[PDB]
């Protein structure tokens, strides 16, 4: 909508005062013109019409209970987007500061948020298995990721491409997390699953297995559930990406760390320069060896690393 940039202030979902971009026109909508061509949030009112209506509130003040998974998917748009931008010199996930739009209070009780190809949804949870899903940047960065990967490499979302988009999207999601550097780890999804159980998430980086996900190529999921495993199998990439980061060694195979910065700016650039929609396991290797290599040298320590790390995860 026309109208004049202002700051409005409210909750998120886990109680935490923060600031807000709001568009002032009769009501204060959540509109934040400040970051390219603007960050959009939508009330789906809990049905499955999207994208709802542009979220506007009359005063401002975003403290109500109904308010506060919008006042996250809002500000944790703008957290992403700083992340690409002030990491990445990307603009928005088109690279050209498209819109990033997002509804929530999708559905009832809905366990999951998604990106749809044009914008994210987030659901509130059943209240048991999970909160409103947006109160975990994590999950609002891997989503907002599968954007950018759908306008970079274009991962198809099955088999192993697709195990690589969603690693891409949980290595990125991290990333960001560790970015704003509020309780960051290599879970992901802790902060909004299952209320009533400390320690908790959907999926660990660092031990896959720790929720019965494959930490090794011999132990690949070769079915047709989830598409093939894409949420299974990503264990494998994101134990790599782990190991790349902070080292370690994985059935006998020893990695040294090379830091968070140069994994991102490693996948980063493997993800927009050498990966292409149908890349398999052992085609990321490459891309990523040969992205090290660019930024760092045939001979460093940070290609050195990342075959070590395929190494230990089984991908040649
Ligand atoms: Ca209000
Ligand atoms: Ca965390
Ligand atoms: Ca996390
Ligand atoms: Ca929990
Ligand atoms: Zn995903």
């Amino acid at each position: 909508i026309t109208g004049t940039s202002t700051v409005g202030v409210g909750r998120g979902v886990l109680g935490d005062q923060k600031n807000i971009n709001t568009t002032y026109s009769t009501y204060y909508y959540l509109q934040d013109n400040t970051r390219g061509n603007g960050i959009f949030t939508y009330d789906a009112k809990y049905r499955t019409t999207l994208p709802g209506s542009l979220w506007a509130d009359a005063d401002n003040q975003f403290f109500a209970s109904y308010d506060a998974p919008a006042v996250d998917a809002h500000y944790y748009a703008g957290v992403t987007y700083d992340y690409y931008k002030n990491v990445h010199n990307r603009l928005s996930y088109d690279g050209n500061n498209a819109a990033i739009r997002s509804s929530v209070h999708y559905s009832q009780g809905y366990n999951n948020a998604f990106w749809n190809g044009s914008q994210m949804v987030y659901g509130d949870g059943d209240g048991q298995t999970f909160i409103p899903l947006s109160g975990g940047i994590d999950v609002v960065a891997h989503e907002l990721t599968h954007a950018v990967t759908d306008y970079t490499a274009g991962l198809i979302y099955q088999n192993e491409s697709g195990a690589i988009n969603e690693a891409i999207s949980d290595i990125f999601g991290t990333l960001v997390e560790f970015y704003a550097n509020k309780n960051p780890d290599w879970e992901i999804g802790e902060d909004v699953y299952t209320p009533g159980i400390s320690g908790d998430s959907l999926r660990s980086m660092s031990d896959p297995a720790k929720y019965g996900d494959p930490d090794h190529y011999s132990k690949r999921y070769t079915g047709t559930q989830d598409n093939g495993g894409v949420h299974i199998n990503s264990g494998i990439i994101n134990k790599a990406a782990y190991l790349i980061s902070q080292g370690g060694t994985h059935y006998g195979v020893s990695v040294v760390g090379i830091g968070r910065d140069k994994l991102g700016k490693i996948f980063y650039r493997a993800l927009t320069q050498y990966l292409t929609p149908t890349s398999n396991f052992s085609q990321l290797r490459a891309a990523a060896v040969q992205s090290a290599t660019d930024l760092y040298g045939s001979t460093s320590q940070e290609v050195a690393s990342v075959k070590q790390a395929f190494d230990a995860v089984g991908v040649k």
